[PDB]
């Protein structure tokens, strides 16, 4: 079976054969020069509206896990920040690195974090989400660093729950859990126009970045790389990697809020 991933054959380097949108005018992630970084007087503080938000399960999908929301309402959205209307909270879920030196998508000034938290919103203007991907400004993602230090009580009630998942396919209830538990104390944003970071690559994302991380403890850490990217009975091929580096900026403007 062929699909993607982080892999030494269906690895980054490797998806432009099978998405040639790959090596595109406005792929991320991307580096983030702070000495670059420009300013914006329109750009908003973010309004993230998770009060109500009802998440269903967490998933395995085989190249990292999704705790998915329920999107058929306005539930829990994002506004203001760099974007118009209301983006419609999805999923989130989480890169990392075989190492605690590695794992984030994003860098800043090339720092890596050890992982990183993508919230997925999409424009409630377009319907749904597939509708949406498919549109300039129809996604908008929230990415959080975790940064290695301290252990993070909000997200040991995530990593409690993956034993359930360990394997491609299982999915486990996973109710009553606040999104925002996942955000930082100050919502300091930088923001790009960008793309999915994983196949199909497409070029729909309002990318906001919040320079603050959380933190994770490297105990923390080796949980992540438990998962396996292989359905149960397929060899084991543990989840030890799944970032896709950065790519080419290509004339792109990153903006910062407040600066
Ligand atoms: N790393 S990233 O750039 O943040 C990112 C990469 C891929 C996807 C994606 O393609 N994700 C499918 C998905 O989550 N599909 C929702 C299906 C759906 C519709 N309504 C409810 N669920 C989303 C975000
Ligand atoms: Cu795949
Ligand atoms: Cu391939
Ligand atoms: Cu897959
Ligand atoms: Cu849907
Ligand atoms: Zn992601």
């Amino acid at each position: 079976s062929h699909h993607w991933g982080y892999g030494k054959h269906n690895g980054p380097e490797h998806w432009h054969k099978d998405f040639p949108i790959a090596n595109g005018e406005r792929q991320s992630p991307v580096d983030i020069d702070t000495k670059a970084v420009v300013q914006d007087p329109a750009l908003k503080p973010l309004a993230l509206v998770y009060g109500e938000a009802t998440s269903r399960r967490m998933v395995n999908n085989g190249h990292s896990f999704n705790v998915e929301y329920d999107d058929s309402q306005d539930k829990a959205v994002l506004k203001d920040g760099p974007l118009t209307g209301t983006y419609r909270l999805v999923q989130f879920h989480f890169h990392w690195g075989s190492s605690d030196d590695q794992g984030s998508e994003h860098t800043v000034d090339r720092k890596k974090y050890a992982a990183e938290l993508h919230l997925v919103h999409w424009n409630t203007k377009y319907g749904d989400f597939g509708t949406a991907a498919q549109q300039p400004d129809g996604l908008a993602v929230v990415g959080v660093f975790l940064k290695v230090g301290d252990a993070n009580p909000a997200l040991q009630k995530v990593l409690d729950a993956l034993d359930s998942i360990k394997t491609k396919g299982k999915s486990t209830d996973f109710p009553n859990f606040d999104p925002g538990s996942l955000l930082p104390n100050v919502l300091d944003y930088w923001t790009y126009p960008g793309s999915l970071t994983t196949p199909p690559l497409l070029e729909s994302v309002t990318w906001i970045v919040l320079k603050e991380p959380i933190s994770v403890s490297s105990q923390q850490m080796l949980k992540f790389r438990t998962l396996n990217f292989n359905a149960e009975g397929e060899p084991e091929l543990l989840m030890l990697a799944n970032w896709r580096p950065a790519q080419p900026l290509k004339n792109r403007q990153v903006r910062g809020f407040p600066k």
